[PDB]
């Protein structure tokens, strides 16, 4: 009575690393009875005093979080609640980077974290292209346009209507409309088809980079604010390779399982399969190296530049991991 159970205490101790890059999220997933998203989100909300700032009733926050977590598929290897929790915690750490100290408002912080929590809800385990090519209801509903991302948003928002789930019930119409717009802009930016444009804009920003007195990033207009937030959650979404190898490897195993599974369906449907999704002709090591060289490193290198030198350690880990997988390539 009043005191945590032994498993709850062990979980609480793991959660003490919530502000660190490399949180044992899989461990937390096990300790919380597969409730990584709910506990990590609750920990972050209270850490950031978001409940008080936005007058979010605690029972309501917990109810919505568990409901949201329940709408992630536990039978999906990668795009599940653990990934959601990871992206959330990673965005949380990124928001704390010294270069962005005092830059964003509480509402923007709330938008970035909420966006992260719902960015992949109800993911079926197959890609937009697969959905489009199989004439799936989802693809027809959203006209082949950022199919999954539009769906994650619609679900994320619709769940607020369930019993005692409206965590934004006390925000004014102004706060809600602004919050909603920012969340929509952020989740839509997670669609990989927008990667090049986002990176281009981020690079341009690093080019025109301008700080303040204390050397903190200066962002005037909404376009700049939202771009940085969009790239932030995007970085968090593509952060697996920048985490300690032990974590990175579990992510790779999961994504490969999900991809090979899709490949198996395409093979049966008689569709063409990418080496990436072909369990028969697949080079996991090469795929990760390509992934890092063409996508992850160019992204994180530009982000490192924007907040230089705050992300120096993350970049070093990415490069060490890249070399690890490279040397793993058989011959
Ligand atoms: C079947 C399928 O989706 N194929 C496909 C085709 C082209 C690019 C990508 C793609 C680009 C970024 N990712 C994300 C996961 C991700 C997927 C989609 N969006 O909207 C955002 C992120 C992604 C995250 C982690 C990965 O590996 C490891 F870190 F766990 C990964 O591995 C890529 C290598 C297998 C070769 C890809 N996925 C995926
Ligand atoms: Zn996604
Ligand atoms: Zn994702």
């Amino acid at each position: 009575f009043g005191v945590k159970t032994e498993q709850e205490d062990v979980l609480a101790k793991e959660l003490e690393d919530v502000n660190k890059w490399g949180l044992h999220v899989f461990r937390i997933a096990e300790l919380s009875g597969n409730r990584p998203l709910t506990v990590i989100m609750h920990t972050i909300f209270q850490e950031r005093d978001l409940l008080k700032t936005f007058k979010i009733p605690v029972d309501t926050l917990i109810t919505y979080l568990m409901t949201l977590e329940d709408h992630y598929h536990a039978d999906v290897a990668y795009h599940n609640n653990i990934h959601a929790a990871d992206v959330v915690q990673s965005t949380h750490v990124l928001l704390s980077t010294p270069a962005l100290e005092a830059v964003f408002t509480d509402l923007e912080i709330l938008a970035a974290i909420f966006a992260s929590a719902i960015h992949d809800v109800d993911h079926p385990g197959v890609s937009n292209q697969f959905l489009i090519n199989t004439n799936s209801e989802l693809a027809l509903m959203y006209n082949d346009s950022s199919v999954l991302e539009n769906h994650h948003l619609a679900v994320g928002f619709k769940l607020l209507q369930e019993e005692n789930c409206d965590i934004f019930q006390n925000l004014t119409k102004k706060q809600r409309q602004s919050l909603r717009k920012m969340v929509i802009d952020i989740v839509l930016a997670t669609d990989m088809s927008k990667h090049m444009n986002l990176l281009a804009d981020l690079k341009t920003m690093v080019e025109t980079k301008k700080v303040t007195s204390s050397g903190v990033l200066l962002l005037d207009n909404y376009s700049d604010r939202i771009q940085v937030l969009q790239n932030m959650v995007h970085c968090a979404d593509l952060s697996n390779p920048t985490k300690p190898l032990q974590l990175y490897r579990q992510w790779t195993d999961r994504i490969m399982e999900e991809f090979f599974r899709q490949g198996d369906r395409e093979r049966e449907r008689g569709m063409e399969i990418s080496p990436m999704c072909d369990k028969h002709n697949a080079s996991v090591e090469k795929s990760q190296v390509g992934f890092i060289d063409y996508i992850v490193h160019p992204l994180w290198e530009t982000w490192a530049d924007l907040v230089h030198p705050d992300a120096q350690d993350i970049l070093d880990t990415l490069e060490d991991n890249r070399e690890w997988y490279q040397s793993t390539i058989p011959q």
